[PDB]
């Protein structure tokens, strides 16, 4: 019945994981959580008509053995790579973690969706453009997000789920 998914939420510092994290598990935009706290969080939720349990890694950054990283990313099923659309670099960043993910995983087909979040934002530095390519050329979904006003949120985290089933399937 029920099947637990292990989802994983990467990108750079300050980028919104843990922001998105919360909105969806406790329906309210935080403001200030430890950039340095890594917790998991589990939701039930219906997609597509199967209950599903989901296990979301709100991660942090670097662990104390990267043999730690190396592991959430062997038993993650896929991955939200979150950038943040006001933050250049943590868009570069994306490049990083799609080929660290793979490469950890050994894998070419990792379940993922590439998150722009922060659209409230008007001070905007990387393109609706920019971003939907590189998700192209990855195969992968592109949503863009709002932590704070919970636009895409709900979204990104469903569309993953149906990812891992594709790729299961
Ligand atoms: N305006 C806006 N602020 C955001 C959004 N998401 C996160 N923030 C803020 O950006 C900062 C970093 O968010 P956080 O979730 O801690 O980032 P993390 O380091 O990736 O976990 C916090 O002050 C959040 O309130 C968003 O969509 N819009
Ligand atoms: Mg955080």
């Amino acid at each position: 019945g029920m099947t637990e998914y292990k989802l994983v939420v990467v990108g750079a510092g300050d980028v919104g994981k843990s922001a998105l994290t919360i909105q969806l598990i406790q329906n309210h935009f935080v403001d200030e959580y430890d950039p340095t706290i890594e917790d998991s969080y589990r939701k039930q939720v219906v997609i597509d008509g199967e209950t599903c349990l989901l296990d979301i890694l709100d991660t942090a950054g670097q662990e104390e053995y990267s043999a730690m990283r190396d592991q959430y990313m062997r038993t993650g099923e896929g991955f939200l790579c979150v950038f943040a659309i006001n933050n250049t670099k943590s868009f570069e960043d994306i490049h990083h973690y799609r080929e660290q993910i793979k490469r950890v995983k050994d894998s070419e087909d990792v379940p993922m969706v590439l998150v722009g979040n922060k659209c409230d934002l008007p001070s905007r530095t990387v393109d609706t453009k920019q971003a939907q390519d590189l998700a192209r050329s990855y195969g992968i979904p592109f949503i863009e997000t709002s932590a704070k006003t919970r636009q895409g949120v709900d979204d990104a985290f469903y569309t993953l789920v149906r990812e891992i089933r594709k790729h299961k399937e």
